């Protein structure tokens, strides 16, 4: 696995479903496919109204069965701890990896919470959080903000990439 989690905004924007959920038990691993699944109790949906209606529920999250291919291993003892999960729907099943944005709800900054609730959706049409995957991080588009932190980091925790007008975005810590 060569990946780390994205900026929360990119997570929001690329994910089909962003939910708040409880992990309700030990994983069920399948040797015939190399997916494991976790049973979850969905407490809140912040995005996915697009994909799901009123009576839709998500009971399982699928991930690779092993760490070498970015399989998610849930580290929590407490089954009442709520997690933010940002994932992809593949054939109507919710999938994550360790490259997904998955974290305890209460570990998130206030800005991140507002982000998932309210603000990150504002950046999805126009704006791109551009990682410094390369070494000389020069801006390639007026619609990009540069994400220069490794992790947890200031920019993940405090900032969104928001449009100020057509073809221009910028890091903001507010609104």
């Amino acid at each position: 696995c060569t990946c780390v989690p994205p900026h929360p905004q990119t997570a929001f924007c690329n994910s089909d479903l962003v939910i708040r959920a409880k992990f309700v038990g030990t994983p069920e691993v399948n040797q015939t496919t190399l997916y494991q699944r976790y049973e979850i109790k969905m407490t809140k949906m912040y995005k996915g109204f697009q994909a799901l209606g009123d009576a839709a529920d998500i009971r399982f999250v699928y991930t690779p069965a092993m760490e070498s291919v970015c399989g998610y291993f849930h580290r929590s003892h407490n089954r009442s701890e709520e997690f933010l999960i940002a994932g992809k729907l593949q054939d109507g099943l919710l999938h994550i990896t360790t490259c997904s944005f998955v974290a305890p709800w209460n570990s998130l900054s206030l800005a991140q919470r507002r982000g998932f609730t309210k603000t990150y959706t504002v950046g999805c049409e126009e704006c791109t959080v551009f990682p410094c995957l390369s070494i000389p991080c020069k801006l390639q588009s007026g619609t990009h903000c540069l994400w220069t932190d490794q992790l947890k980091g200031f920019q993940s925790r405090h900032l969104a990439c928001l449009p100020r007008e057509p073809g221009l975005c910028t890091w903001q810590s507010l609104r």
